């Protein structure tokens, strides 16, 4: 298919994917499962969400 595309999403998982692939290393599973975290933070919220933006 057409996956070529970047597809950015929101920042927010721009800092906590960062933090989650910085601390700690992990596989493509547990990388997962962090994202799968900071990812549900923002999914369960589903609102506008805003965020110090410490980092980038």
């Amino acid at each position: 298919g057409l996956g070529f595309a970047l597809a950015k999403i929101d920042p927010e998982l721009k800092q906590c994917k960062h933090q989650c692939k910085v601390q700690r290393q992990y596989d493509e599973q547990q990388k997962e499962q962090c994202v799968k975290e900071c990812e549900k933070y923002y999914k369960e919220k589903k609102g506008r969400e805003r965020e110090h933006e410490h980092r980038d």
